[PDB]
């Protein structure tokens, strides 16, 4: 293996650096690992598939055209550029290597195509063709849309969606599941809270948050427990971007935000999935937990789980090491069949109030064959109302201790509405036994007289029994 000779390469500093603030690329491609044989499409504003750092890793099967209903996703060209995203993300993952042209992809001989599907009116049919598009063809999906981050919207996949996501897991990938991977928003400005998002929070999406160079929390980020995992993106002007293809056959030094972290985190995904293609979705989601990395990430939340792994509701388990991830793929097996153990927690409402506290000891399903002693996903799943929903903070702690925030106040979110079964996950008791007293605490963080009630706690575990 040689170094890229690429003319950008050496600007591309979460790959070509050697001061420890990077992806561990590198390493994995020197194990011999960059994508072959992996295929990733762009859920976005279509792809520039004759880009000269395209064209050679351009993939027709894993591409369409669903605003228009064409096979063809080229992007629509406007004097503003608009339609360039999707090719700026291509090229994270799969721009083509030692070709004298701008830099490289992390999965540089991986195919890679791209869904114009954001480029129209994106309804609910709209997403799931574009979810559901070629899944025994197409390994990883990459996407960063979802409802708007103005920090008082609560929303997530409707019906065909979410069918698109279960069918995805279960029968894509030859039944080993569609790989979803997804930014956690860019609502930091509004102080958004991103289990509020439907599309992150969803256990079938692996959900990535952003460092900056210097590595701190960028002003776009988000913070909630259902991320899993980081890689960096932008910050402030002193630090530097992401460097990649972008529309007219150019080259940018300024893709920016938590939608460039999800490419590249798509990148190392292609090349853990060369190492063992037989991983199911799942697997790709233990591993993750396993090899990510806190090392020099600053927030004031780190805290040691149940298991000792630290974790942070803006950098989930830490930045990725795609090293690692190439390294323990090989000999990994797979994983027991999920379980599923459902909870009811509540025999009578409960009013909110200022404060509500809600504890309940479980057996986490003892007898029966969805009994679970090793967690991965949990979800709090609350029906409730409250005159301001932005003034809430809701916490869940597990048996071992593990405070996870399920949502933290948003001041912009005024809406009456409340939460109707709102599936509030986190990824923070991982690896856990369930067993024994959970916590709810809901809490009013403003000194209004903000009133209302909590109807359904359903406790959902997911996991495993060895
Ligand atoms: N939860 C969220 N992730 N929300 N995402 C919101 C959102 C809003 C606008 C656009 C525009 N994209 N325009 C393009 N790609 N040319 C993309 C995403
Ligand atoms: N369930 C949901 N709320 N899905 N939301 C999907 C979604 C939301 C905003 C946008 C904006 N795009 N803006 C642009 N293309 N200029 C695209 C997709
Ligand atoms: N903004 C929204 N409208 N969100 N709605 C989301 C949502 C998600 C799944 C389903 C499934 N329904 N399945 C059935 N009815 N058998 C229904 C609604
Ligand atoms: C993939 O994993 C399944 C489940 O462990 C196993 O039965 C199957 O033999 C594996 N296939 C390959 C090609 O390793
Ligand atoms: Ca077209
Ligand atoms: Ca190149
Ligand atoms: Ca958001
Ligand atoms: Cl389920
Ligand atoms: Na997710
Ligand atoms: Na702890």
């Amino acid at each position: 293996y040689q170094e890229p000779t690429d003319p950008k390469f050496p600007q591309q500093w979460y790959l070509s650096g050697v001061t420890q603030r990077d992806l561990n690329v590198k390493a994995a491609w020197a194990q011999g690992y960059t994508g072959h044989g992996i295929v990733v499409s762009i859920l976005d504003d279509g792809i520039e598939k004759n880009h000269p750092d395209l064209a050679g890793n351009y993939d027709p099967g894993a591409s369409f055209d669903v605003n228009d209903q064409d096979p063809d996703p080229q992007p629509r060209y406007t004097q503003m550029n608009d339609n360039r995203h999707g090719t700026r993300c291509a090229g994270e993952v799969a721009a083509v290597a030692n070709n004298g042209v701008c830099g490289v992809g992390v999965a540089y001989n991986a195919r890679i195509g791209g869904v114009r599907m954001l480029d129209g009116e994106v309804t609910d049919a709209v997403e799931a063709r574009s979810l559901g598009l070629n899944p025994n063809h197409i390994h990883i999906y990459s996407a960063s849309w979802g409802p708007e981050d103005d920090g008082k919207t609560v929303d997530g996949p409707a019906r065909l969606a979410e069918e698109a996501f279960f069918r995805g897991v279960s029968q894509g990938r030859g039944g080993l599941g569609s790989i979803f991977v997804w930014a956690s928003g860019n609502g930091g400005r509004e102080h958004d809270s991103c289990n509020c998002d439907g599309y992150t929070n969803s256990i079938y999406t692996l959900s990535i948050s952003s460092a900056t160079q210097f590595g701190n929390v960028p002003w776009y980020s988000e913070a909630c427990s259902s991320t899993l995992a980081t890689t960096y993106s932008s910050g402030n002007q002193n630090e530097k971007q992401i460097v990649t293809t972008d529309l007219r056959q150019k080259c940018t030094e300024s893709h920016t935000g938590t939608s460039a972290s999800a490419p590249l985190a798509a990148g190392i995904i292609a090349l853990t999935l060369e190492a063992n293609k037989n991983l199911t979705w799942r697997d790709m989601q233990h591993l993750v937990v396993q090899t990510s990395k806190p090392a020099h990430l600053n927030a004031n939340d780190w805290a040691t789980n149940g298991v000792g792994r630290k974790v942070s509701h803006s950098y989930g388990y830490g930045l990725l090491d795609a090293g690692a991830m190439v390294a323990l793929a090989q000999n990994w097996t797979t994983v027991a069949p999920q379980r599923k153990c459902i909870i009811d927690i509540l025999t009578e409402p409960k009013d909110i109030g200022k404060r509500l506290e809600v504890r309940k000891t479980v057996t986490a399903c003892l007898g029966e064959p969805n009994h679970i002693t090793r967690l991965e996903h949990a979800q709090a799943r609350l029906t409730l109302s409250y005159n301001r929903r932005g003034d809430l903070a809701i916490h869940l702690v597990s048996p071992m201790g593990t405070r996870s925030t399920l949502l933290a106040a948003r001041p912009h979110d005024y809406s009456a509405d409340g939460f109707n079964d709102w599936a509030f996950m986190t990824t923070h008791s991982w690896d856990e036994d369930p067993s024994g007293e959970w916590v709810l605490e809901i809490e009013n963080t403003s000194e209004a007289n903000n009133y209302g009630t909590l109807t359904k706690f359903t406790l959902v575990l997911y996991g495993t029994a060895s």
